[PDB]
């Protein structure tokens, strides 16, 4: 019964160092552990899987996209990507726009993401009409802030996997979490594999 | 020593409890306000700052529990939609607020017909005011604007979240507020949990 899962990914750099290993080697591993957690959510009928690492990232992931597409996977990509190169923006524009039609697992990738960033965009967006004369401070509310924060368009929020064994949301979603279950693991992000993803969806279960 | 100014608490499971022993809920409602009390002398006994409670009637018949805090040094603050609240409900709560705002020790905050997303609305609504009113530009607003305009901002950031009971979510309690927060989820039933669950919490906020 559960639609849609964010993760927090932590662990990389935790996981480097405990193999005796360089940065750039967990993140390699991370990759790996990222391109499994998304087969895993399509093969099991999830409907969105909205990942959260915690330009150089969105850069790796631009060489996978004709792989996802042929999957019938949607690519999002959340967060504040303005300041982003402008090559770098419209590759992003591109992938999208190429999968935007895709009707199986929607894949959120949060870039420069924090949750009050999330919230404070969807407010200066109902400001900018307040100015323009078209709303009314006393017309503000739930359901229309809901509409102007990020994936307000799909299955609300079920489950956070926090890995890596920190208990905090560290600003990833905020709004979107009002109802979600939370799951934390120790396991670190290069290490979580199938078995514990399948876990977290026990606790959804059982709640 | 153990670091937290502010502790938010979930209270949950004090209807499990009295189910447990074959008694209705009201049994489980009072063990449950014996247990707000002895958390509310511990954190003031601890030297935490802030102490925000979230129950999961409840605010009128404690009016009778004021005159208890202000013999404690305890500034009591109510934070929720009280808007709608009956005549004097509303007067009774000002009056509390009065009573003690010029109290020096903990600063206890009880949740009222409070949600997260609502919290973030009003200040919103603040926020939109100010622009209607040709005093805020629209790309001033950032998030420590924002920040300004919800519950508690006055407050200590909340350091740590607590849930008795056993659920583990959030359940739309301090929302934007609890960015940064220590997430510390019991199975302990809020009528149970006891000072030494309490240090438990704060020592786990500590090493962590
Ligand atoms: C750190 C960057 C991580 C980038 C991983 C992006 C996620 C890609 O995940 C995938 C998941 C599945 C597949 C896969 O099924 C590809 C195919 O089925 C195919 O090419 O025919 C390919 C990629
Ligand atoms: C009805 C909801 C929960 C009721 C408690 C509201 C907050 C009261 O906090 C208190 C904290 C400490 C004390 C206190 O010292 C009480 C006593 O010595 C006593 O009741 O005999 C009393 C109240």
């Amino acid at each position: 019964g559960c639609r849609h899962v964010a993760i927090i990914m932590d662990g990389n750099g935790r996981w480097a160092k405990k193999q005796g290993k360089i940065r750039a080697f967990g993140h390699k591993a991370g990759a790996k552990s990222v391109r499994r957690a998304v087969s895993f959510a399509a093969n099991n009928g999830i409907e969105a899987l909205t990942l959260y690492a915690f330009e150089l990232f969105v850069w790796a992931l631009d060489s996978e996209v004709k792989s996802l597409h042929r999957h019938n996977v949607r690519l999002r990509i959340i967060g504040d990507t303005s300041r982003f190169n402008s090559r770098l923006q419209e590759r992003i524009r591109k992938s999208e726009a190429l999968t935007a039609g895709n009707t199986g697992l929607t894949l959120n990738i949060a870039a420069n993401y924090g949750g009050r960033w999330d919230i404070v965009q969807g407010v200066r967006q109902l400001a900018e009409k307040v100015q323009q004369g078209n709303l009314q401070p006393d017309q503000i509310d739930e359901e229309m802030l809901n509409q102007h924060v990020c994936m307000h368009e799909l299955a609300p929020v079920d489950l956070v996997i926090r890995t890596g064994g920190e208990h905090r949301i560290s600003n990833f979603l905020l709004w979107q979490i009002a109802y979600a279950e939370l799951y934390f693991t120790d396991v670190l992000w290069p290490d979580f594999d199938e078995q514990d993803f399948e876990g977290a969806l026990n606790a959804f279960a059982n709640r």
